[PDB]
């Protein structure tokens, strides 16, 4: 089969950037909305025993790209495609994945059961809420990491990253941060609400590390306690950065460093509105990764390098 | 088990009078979004070993309500409740039915699929566009008819009624159009784009029926042909009214005596920008579809009177 | 893999047909009756990897046909072939396609379940009694249309086709009479019972146009109404002539100018007692979409030409 | 719930015992053939939360009462009952139950798998060819026994039961008749083909228990074995009798003392053109079996008395 | 339907408490090995209309007694219960959740999928691994919590719990301790390898909490930390107490004040060998869910009390 | 794809066997067990899309080894392999394929079922204890016979076997020796329980042939009753040699000439205990039916040579 890549009407612009790692142009599909608000998508090639990618990122409207998803999957499926393979940089409703409360949904539970029943084959995914949303499907899942090239950021823009500490803004981060600190020879510390730091913080470059920001109601206060604390500057890195709400707001008005993010939520309308916010690409990760599911070859690989 | 009726957040009022019909009090469920839109449903009562109705019809922003009306199927159902039943009064995607087009999707397939998954046992609807979506389940699915009441209004409000002329816009609608004429013993017509009509019309109150009036651009050159055809006032009796888009704009620019639908989508905010357009109340027989269904009674009981 | 095309026992002439458009032979499949009346199946050549097709119409005796058809997939989806394609000319049991009786059932969609745990994995058919039966599977389903034909016969053997006019003999058939007019730049009529006639007809040649005829109770009713509405003659073509009963009795009885009908059904024997009878081949057309699955090529371009 | 007895086109003396013993009377249901020979079914009452069960037999034509039933269940299971339950006396395609063949197929899964895609959630049957068709289905399946039947005809009919012999006219019987022969304290034979037997049989009456006699082309060969091999007289005992193709000619051209079968296929005509022939009745466990089903009792009590 | 409660092979002592306090006798089941070492289930009661309960814990012959309860539970299922639900107060393979190595499995899900397919329709179980595990079920999967028993043993024993410290042995345990430190008002620690101690724990009474202890490798080495750190005495409380391999040996060779388990695995081997070792009576939480579940009363209600 | 050979735990000389016909090596898999006894499979090479073939027989510890046999299929599968084979010698609970007790599980479809959930697409067995297994299977299930090299045997090494006879130790094991003595023109006996001798016997050398031997309680006493009854030398010949409890040291105290069984099933430690044990090589048609199925040839050719 061949690669067919297609772009849905959230961040394109990251769809492109894919296209061209890979060497290849997007496909012919146009999606757009009826008059009452209904789904349009029009695909304008034929799939047909195709290596179907579908690139649609959890952001923006959520339920919009939701459902514009699940009818470009179908499509492929019925039009007699080979295999359809989601990519989804940032995956909806990730963090309602248990039921800790008396009548509450998993909602990510019901996403994984739609994309199955839609008809895709495989699906690929960049640092998830919680790694075991894996095992919510029966299809082979892809869980990449964009700590790598967290790694490789602080390096090279963090001058005394030798002789910093490493900051959990929650109770549940300390998974994240530990393997972190440990690449690179740091300590670490945690900060817990109901806020509490443990950790020496004090006189020293503290970076608060978090997968994702959504209004920044932590991180915020994360950042005002450990200035408190004796740290001299704080440094945020995040992987989905949404800032939805105040969250700009908040971060124009903190004392950050800096404010780094990835390309799986677009950035380019927020980066007008906080000098703070900064990118690290990942569509070579992602590319990658396409590149060698379609050839069969080892995406472990990708877990060993930038 | 006893009945609890749930309401989504398209259509409060329906939900209510039906509530009133039945005799009891809607179930306590919270209904929001989160800052980055995100559907979030709080259940507030156990809804364990109990019959679920949960009323919500496919307009306004569709892909947001049909979000909404999955996680409170799949809560419910996660919660032990003995049966979960969708009241639909408007099915979403009820127009992309079939493929005839290269690579066109199914949408009223993928939809009903997502109500499946979720776990909903029965679905009760009314007037859907193509009555073979109910073999698009696997599980009962009621149809209802708003012709009783169709006809009710017409033998009250229209004084020339045994001496007028049912008047189809499109080629798909005669099946309506000539139920309805048989059973009031007048002639009918029908009207064909690509506009020719066939039918007396001449010097007679002609009504056009169809099931859906979306942007009303068929209710409309229908309308002038029928004018120019020597038929004295004419009439427009809808089932759906969406009326999205410039529908207004051309319902109050149009030579309609009246335009009149039923409470399947929200008409009271329609009605302030519109004097043309009149509702007919079809909460008592959704009512007495989800009392019969609930009790084990013959809903076929409702295909005889009104 | 390669094309294995096998036969059923109904409508062998049209098999052999396909075969020789595609070049060659029917497989090996000897199928018989035991002395219980239990169908005997025994597939005399591997079909392991391969893209086996099987053409069976819904003709005849109707259930021993489909228990053959079901025994046949079964049979080659646990010899390991790669995939099963069910060709099936005319569908069974596609007039009970919905549920509006009190306790009716829906027949299209079981017949569709079965073939579906059967273990076919693509449907190619012809001009379904109603399109939305493509739903009723969650496999690709090819719907082939025998309109490019039907207008080719009208060109060149109705001389008068550039004034003519298509009657549609009943309400449910305007959708594919005003197509046919539409590409014809001619006017069209209908005919409902309940019989009464909308349209000019008066001092012109008349066309009857519908999907099948079982009995011919209908356009025999039709054509009277006709002739006494002033049309000078009368023509009948149809898609899927089953002329069951009656039928025959009554054709030879009317005062149609010809009956047309379509491969999709064995025509040889009633052709022996109805001189009115023609038949149109769509063997072609059936050839080339065989051809264009197993290729990978688009089946779109049959809907441009012949 | 209520039982809802049904019964098929195929043997309605044994449902109108059934339903004798069960003090009750018939569900209405008329099922008849269309004109191109489909099946119709039009259930008369309502089945909402009942607990049907349909008797129909695997006898007559096969396909047709096939069908039939597939039909009956899924218009049960989408009319809202609360369970359906297949009484089949005899199972049909249950002689296919492997594959021993180069691609032949297993017809006693696909049937398997057709009921259960109907919607049915429990099977009685009799007499089972295989007993392991019990594993073929995910849902309860009951298995009852002809055998304290068999054995109480024995000891009331035949006078010199006590020093008897008991033959098994195939290799895979041997089961029936060692099973038999323990419960009556009496000695057995085998015949095998390719005729040999091992046995006494001399100077004793002989009697042949099989399962099933479709064709009586054994059971006739083997009665001539025993009666050159020194047996007085020989009886034989079948449960299911189909008596199918010649059979009845070669049962009034043979020296049986009697040929004796059950209730679970019609056998009015055959008994009128042969004398030996006579019947068991089975209407009295069917319907004990139907009681105990319903009302949640030990099914399990039936296998140790009549 | 009537409670009938089964149990397994594994923890028949927990089994006999629960039934206790639900006042009920235990169903009759036996449960051998056959010589080649498979499962033999023989129930000796009959299930039919029952809401059957089996409690097994993965512990011991973790394959055997998991292999013990899907033969359980698909017996049942086949025997005509009502509902079968599985209670697992240990759930096995709970360590293998997600997929971060080349070919790693998902066994956390097989086994989900294994409990579904013997046709299991509700799981009760206490303190998951990875409370995602809920969202590896399409059915209620019911997560209770053994922390209200851990703070009731704290409060009662320890004296100096108003003054006492939280430790966590590992990085991914910092959830419940920060949990528990915030439900006791006082501070808490954690405890990385690869060891480092963040907090004070000098001249205090520090507590190690974690969810199992397999080999004890860990909080062995965390009691080694904590004491040359400064704390006074060491406390370890966990869930599950499995004490497989040396764990005993490096138990009885620590200075741990005391270590407490639960009744979730069989402790009364293991309290001979080591005087260190407490349990926890949880037979009253899991009796209460399993009466609130069968009642239909809020089995919320537990998440407020002891 | 590229055929990657694995093997489990049990029989691993079978499958060096295997692969040394096949002429390649066998797959890097490590499969150890964790401290608290569960199973871990630990894959060392790229199985992305490759044929999988995993060799594991139901020896020894049946419940370790089955549940390894599923983590490895599943691994695989999620691994995103082409296809996934289960080689299985010795089916698993192949004795419990009905239901003929009072609640009895079906464990042979229990696990056909995990089978089937855990990934797999083809089945590869030989002898089955019921052939009809084949049908609790919806894929591919291939059914290899040991008869070939059993007649082999026999010709080559018993001197008297064109004037021999075959004894059949139960009822149910008479279509076994009917088909081996018409291949042989040799005549033939049967033994049935509650001890019973059909056959000549006398003055002869008897050959008792079964499918499998668990614990011998079968012949030995049927060797015993075949020495009293006037045979020379008795011979067994079986296929699946178990030989747990008991057994040796029944086969060491009898009177066999020689106890001949397969590979299936390791015999390398037996023989050591027992001189009368010998073995019969299948490494060869197992490698012959994994390389015809690989390469898509006819494994019908297997069934008509040795
Ligand atoms: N889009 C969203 N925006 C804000 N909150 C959300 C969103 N989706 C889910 N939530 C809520 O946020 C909570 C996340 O809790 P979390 O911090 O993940 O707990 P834990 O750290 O124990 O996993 C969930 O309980 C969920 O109810
Ligand atoms: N550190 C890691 N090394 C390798 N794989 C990882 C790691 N962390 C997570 N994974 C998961 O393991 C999977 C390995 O992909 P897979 O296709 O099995 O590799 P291969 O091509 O070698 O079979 C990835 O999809 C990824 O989600
Ligand atoms: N004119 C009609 N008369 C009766 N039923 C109809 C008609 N039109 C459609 N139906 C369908 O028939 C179904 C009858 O409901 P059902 O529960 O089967 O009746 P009962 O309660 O008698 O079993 C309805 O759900 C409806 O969708
Ligand atoms: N007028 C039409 N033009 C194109 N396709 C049509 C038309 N009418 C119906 N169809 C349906 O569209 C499908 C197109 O086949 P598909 O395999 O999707 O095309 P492609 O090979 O381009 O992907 C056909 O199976 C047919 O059923
Ligand atoms: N000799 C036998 N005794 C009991 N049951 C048998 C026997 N032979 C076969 N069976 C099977 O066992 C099943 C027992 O039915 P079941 O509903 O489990 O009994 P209970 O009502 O006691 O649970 C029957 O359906 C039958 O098919
Ligand atoms: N703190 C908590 N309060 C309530 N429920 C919780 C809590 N933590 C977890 N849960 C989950 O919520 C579920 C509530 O059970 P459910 O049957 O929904 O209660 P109800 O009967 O009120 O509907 C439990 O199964 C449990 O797994
Ligand atoms: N005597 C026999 N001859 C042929 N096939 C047999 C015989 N006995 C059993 N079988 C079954 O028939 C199947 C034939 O395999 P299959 O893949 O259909 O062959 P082919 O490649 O010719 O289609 C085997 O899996 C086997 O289980
Ligand atoms: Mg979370
Ligand atoms: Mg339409
Ligand atoms: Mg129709
Ligand atoms: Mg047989
Ligand atoms: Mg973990
Ligand atoms: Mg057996």
């Amino acid at each position: 089969p061949n690669i067919v890549l297609f772009s849905g009407s959230s961040h394109q612009d990251l769809s492109q950037r894919v296209a061209d790692r890979l060497g290849l142009e997007l496909g012919k599909v146009v999606t757009k909305k009826f008059s009452n608000q209904e789904t349009s998508v029009e695909i304008g090639e034929s799939v047909r025993g195709e290596d179907v990618y579908i690139i649609q990122s959890g952001c923006g409207e959520i339920n919009d790209n939701l459902m514009e998803l699940l009818i470009m999957i179908n499509a492929c499926k019925i039009a007699s495609s080979s295999r359809v393979t989601a990519v989804i940089p940032c995956f909806p409703y990730a963090r309602q994945d248990k039921k800790d409360k008396s009548r509450a949904p998993i909602s990510a539970k019901l996403v994984a059961n739609m994309l199955s029943v839609a008809g895709a084959d495989h699906i690929i995914t960049m640092d998830l809420h919680a790694s075991q949303i894996q095992g919510f499907f029966d299809i082979p899942v892809d869980n990449l990491y964009a700590e790598p090239a967290v790694l490789q950021w602080i390096r090279e823009n963090i001058a005394e990253w030798k002789n910093c500490i490493i900051v959990s803004p929650d109770a549940g981060g300390a998974k994240r941060v530990t393997s972190i600190a440990d690449r690179l020879n740091v300590e670490f510390a945690l900060i817990h609400k109901e806020m509490v730091l443990v950790g020496d913080v004090k006189d020293r470059v503290a970076i608060l590390v978090d997968d994702m920001a959504d209004t920044c109601g932590t991180i915020c206060h994360a950042a005002d306690k450990l200035l408190s604390a004796g740290a001299t500057k704080v440094y945020a890195i995040l992987t989905h950065g949404i800032f939805s709400g105040p969250a700009i707001s908040r971060i124009n008005n903190a004392a950050f460093e800096a404010v780094v993010v990835t390309n799986t939520i677009p950035q380019e309308d927020k980066m007008k509105h906080c000098t703070k916010i900064q990118v690290i690409d990942i569509s070579m990760i992602l590319a990658e990764a396409i590149r060698r599911t379609h050839n069969g070859e080892s995406v472990s690989y990708l877990f060993s390098h930038v």
